[PDB]
């Protein structure tokens, strides 16, 4: 199973949306990625972006695989971190080295930015994603908190 | 461009500010080599402080540096919406426990209501009493996993 994945650009809509698709599928969260979806020009100014990064993999037109990631340009030095926001492969090609794929195009894409590093993060539960970057990287249990803007501080 | 206990948002025509706040995190955070002695140059930090998609926030007591944020835009991709990631957080020292940390949070909260930003997250380490109460108290929180990957290295 040789996975072909590609870098989605600003003049490839359809595939982007194919990928917040296949995101809102594989999360159990249609509206959320499906029924809300940006603008064309949005999306096209987005992935037109240096700091944004959508790989993807297909096969016979139904996008199989998804990665969504951010560019993080340093304060502390002039270096920068790949930061993994979502991953998904589709639940009828799990075990195909889909995700493998995506994260190695990722390797390359953060090889020719200079990147020093990736990294993303995983629910507990999420059993596959944990068996995943388990095996490509090394894990640190930490925190996360939701902080609402709107509120009082 | 608040005041609470002072906290202003870091232009790039102030450099020395932007320096100075790394600083501070180098010493809260105890890793100076990180923070002082690898500094990006001038032009960097201007081109960065001009982006969108970041966000440098300070506190300053008497010229002096007292606190720090900074942060990230991050413009989304599933819906048209952003929200605002802070990376590194410090207060100095000889100023805790004095509402520091509260009011450059709460004057990020108006930039993130400025920007459209619909929430601001941060992330904390075990052990880090200070951060994990404040955290606590001012959203939601969830254990994950974070994880580092090498570039470098085959998959």
């Amino acid at each position: 199973s040789i996975i072909a994945t590609v870098k989605i650009g600003p003049d490839e809509i359809s595939a982007m949306r194919a990928v917040l698709d296949l995101f809102g599928k594989e999360f159990e969260d249609i509206p959320t990625y499906s029924d809300r979806q940006p603008t064309n020009e949005y999306l096209a100014n987005l992935l037109h972006s240096e700091t944004f990064i959508a790989l993807a993999a297909f096969d016979r037109g139904t996008a199989i695989g998804g990665l969504a990631a951010y560019v993080l340009p340093k304060f502390e030095q002039a270096r920068s971190e790949i930061y993994i926001y979502d991953l998904a492969v589709a639940s009828s090609h799990r075990r195909l080295g889909v995700a493998t794929a995506l994260i190695s195009h990722l390797k390359r894409v953060a090889v020719e930015l200079g990147a020093y590093v990736i990294y993303v993060q995983a629910d507990y539960g999420d059993d596959p994603a944990v068996a995943l970057y388990t095996k490509l990287g090394v894990r640190e249990d930490v925190m996360h908190f939701d902080i609402d803007p709107r509120t009082a501080t």
